[PDB]
């Protein structure tokens, strides 16, 4: 069905998911000069010391590293968030070339890729119930640029050959997501949505200002994945990003001055 091709890409999504033209859609361009420092923001807290990864899956749109979220582990709190949000999975969006790939942009600049660490508000019980609330999710977005290799990303890169096609999964335990974070937690935040259908508007976006560096070799392996399932014509999993959407009645807040 929906995808990133000419006949099922972002421009077509609204037909089956009308919210695609909603009032708080993501991603968006982050105009750094218009963004305003917000003193009401509390310190951001990323506590992944107890994170328990379980599996990695090629879902035909990207690959998800899934976590066991049945217990109070790997949580995000503070910042613009009220309460605790639990990590359920992370994935990336990337391009066919280093010059594009990210969903959010900074002053219209597109990064090579973008990491999304997905969390759900614990007050709602689980992910399913959370996506029915305006503040059900919190996604920590991190930009990727091509340069030095990111050591903490290699284990992910080396398992991709086992989940080349749609529907394939593989055991992926003991992966520490702390190895994917930049040094600084400075960020921009705004109310948005999921960037892929169903495009639900339940996300508080927290996009870090400092990008992490990954090597050309690492991202090239991302590009070897397939959108298609085994035995079908090969279509490389590249450019699986949605372009910036209208900001509409929203303001982007900065955690730094
Ligand atoms: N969300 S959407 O992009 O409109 N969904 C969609 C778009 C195109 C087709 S198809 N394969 O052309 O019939 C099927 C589903
Ligand atoms: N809830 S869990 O079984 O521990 N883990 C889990 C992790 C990820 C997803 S999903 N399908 O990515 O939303 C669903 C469940
Ligand atoms: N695929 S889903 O079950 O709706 N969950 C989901 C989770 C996160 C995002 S995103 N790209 O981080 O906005 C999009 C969809
Ligand atoms: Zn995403």
């Amino acid at each position: 069905h929906w995808g990133y091709g000419k006949h099922n890409g972002p421009e077509h999504w609204h037909k089956d998911f009308p919210i695609a033209k909603g009032e708080r859609q993501s991603p968006v361009d982050i105009d750094t000069h218009t963004a305003k420092y917000d003193p009401s923001l509390k310190p951001l807290s990323v506590s992944y010391d107890q994170a328990t990864s379980l599996r990695i899956l090629n879902n035909g749109h990207a690959f998800n590293v899934e976590f066991d979220d049945s217990q109070d582990k790997a949580v995000l709190k503070g910042g613009p968030l009220d309460g605790t949000y639990r990590l359920i999975q992370f994935h990336f969006h990337w391009g066919s070339l280093d010059g594009q790939g990210s969903e959010h942009t900074v002053d219209k600049k597109k990064y090579a890729a973008e990491l999304h660490l997905v969390h759900w508000n614990t007050k709602y019980g689980d992910f399913g119930k959370a996506v029915q609330q305006p503040d059900g999710l919190a996604v920590l977005g991190i930009f990727l640029k091509v340069g030095s290799a990111k050591p903490g990303l290699q284990k992910v890169v080396d398992v991709l050959d086992s989940i080349k096609t749609k529907g394939k999964s593989a055991d992926f335990t003991n992966f520490d997501p702390r190895g994917l974070l930049p040094e600084s937690l400075d960020y921009w935040t705004y109310p948005g949505s999921l960037t892929t259908p169903p495009l639900l508007e339940c996300v508080t976006w927290i996009v870090l200002k400092e990008p992490i560096s990954v090597s050309s070799e690492q991202v090239l392996k991302f590009r070897k994945l397939n959108f298609n399932g085994e035995g079908e014509p090969e279509e490389l999993m590249v450019d699986n990003w949605r372009p910036a959407q209208p900001l509409k009645n929203r303001q982007i807040k900065a955690s730094f001055k």
